[PDB]
């Protein structure tokens, strides 16, 4: 049993809810929250900007030190950093950004990072301002992740379309 509440069950391991991931993280304090990161860990907008704002910019300060030491992530890659006030850990995962012309086949590689963690609170990778089709992102998630993933979808309209269209 875990603390996640109000989710619709899609599969054995994937759950979904219409929720603000920031508000969900603040309530649950999950072991892992996933950030929709870019390779520079520049948390300007979308899910990343919202998570970073909720940490009072401490996520960005920590991220800048990580990049100064290690250099940029790979598209499809990830790193584990602090979850600050939101979670124990933040798994920063880089899905391909269609608005930069990145290979959508890298979305499966991105989701494979989730398998290193038993339970996660996450957004749909490459959705929103990353430009991919969220229906596709949910399909890749279900077909790639084996660990228990609780998906937060901010937009109610999109949530209802993801559920209604789910095979
Ligand atoms: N760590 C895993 O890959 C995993 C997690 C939960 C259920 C699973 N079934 C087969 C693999 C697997």
């Amino acid at each position: 049993v875990n603390s996640f509440s109000g989710y619709l069950k899609l599969t054995d391991n994937v759950y979904i809810k219409n929720a603000d991931i920031v508000e969900e993280a603040k309530k649950v304090k999950p072991t892992v929250v996933v950030n929709a990161a870019n390779v520079y860990l520049k948390h300007g907008g979308g899910v990343a900007g919202a998570l970073n704002k909720a940490t009072n910019n401490a996520m960005q300060v920590e991220s800048d030190d990580y990049i100064a030491t290690n250099g940029p992530l790979k598209v499809g890659g990830s790193c584990v950093l602090s979850g600050h006030n939101l979670a124990k850990h933040c798994l920063h995962v880089v899905g391909p950004n269609v608005n930069k012309g990145e290979d959508i086949q890298l979305l499966k590689s991105a989701y494979e990072n989730f398998n290193q963690h038993e339970v996660l609170l996450a957004p749909l990778l490459s959705a929103g301002i990353f430009g991919a089709d969220p229906i596709h992102s949910l399909r890749v998630c279900v077909d790639t992740v084996r660990t228990n993933v609780y998906l937060a979808v901010f937009d109610k309209n999109l949530y209802d379309k993801l559920v209604s269209s789910f095979l």
